[PDB]
């Protein structure tokens, strides 16, 4: 087995995923239950995290649909200091980010385990700050909620970051 110069398989406790080879580990504690964080040091809005949290649920489906799940983890999307209505008349219409557009979601079953994935375009209060593309994949096993969230800014997304964000999240697998 030779080294891939683009994607790096990473094995953690109970999970594995592909991490971009040119990204580096981050010691920033961003979210509850964080066990991994990697970032593009030359654009830190490109980053990924793996979180492992306790949950009362048995399956990701116990949260409801992918859209329901997103509403229950919307702290992943932004750090707004208040719960607020967005200006959408449907879809994501309220939470802790100023604006969120759900682009797509999916419910892949892999090795007999139900995963959710959801892709969301966000903005904050100052629209002098660029929009972000955030992809969240998640599953539940053994009393734990496993989350992989990867993201990149709009411009970086269309200059190759898409591949890395979507690959990281879609590769995320729990034993
Ligand atoms: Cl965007
Ligand atoms: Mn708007
Ligand atoms: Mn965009």
């Amino acid at each position: 087995p030779k080294k891939n110069t683009e994607f790096m398989p990473y094995n953690g406790d109970g999970f594995k995923l592909l991490v971009p080879s040119k990204w580096n580990p981050s010691k920033e504690k961003e979210f509850p239950g964080q066990v991994l964080r990697y970032e593009d040091n030359f654009d830190a809005t490109s980053n990924l995290s793996v979180l492992v949290q306790p949950t009362d649920k048995k399956s990701i489906t116990d949260f409801g649909s992918p859209e329901d799940f997103l509403s229950q983890v919307d702290y992943l999307l932004g750090k707004q200091a208040y719960f607020g209505k967005t200006d959408s008349e449907g879809g994501f219409d309220s939470g802790v980010v100023a604006s969120a557009n759900v682009l797509e979601s999916s419910t892949p079953v892999v090795d007999g385990k139900q995963y959710y994935s959801i892709t969301v375009l966000t903005r904050t209060a100052d629209g002098d700050e660029g929009g972000k593309h955030q992809v969240i994949a998640a599953t539940v096993k053994d009393g734990k909620l496993y989350i992989c969230k990867a993201q990149a800014g709009d411009k970086r997304w269309f200059k190759g970051a898409k591949k890395f964000v979507e690959s990281a999240t879609s590769s995320f697998s729990v034993a």
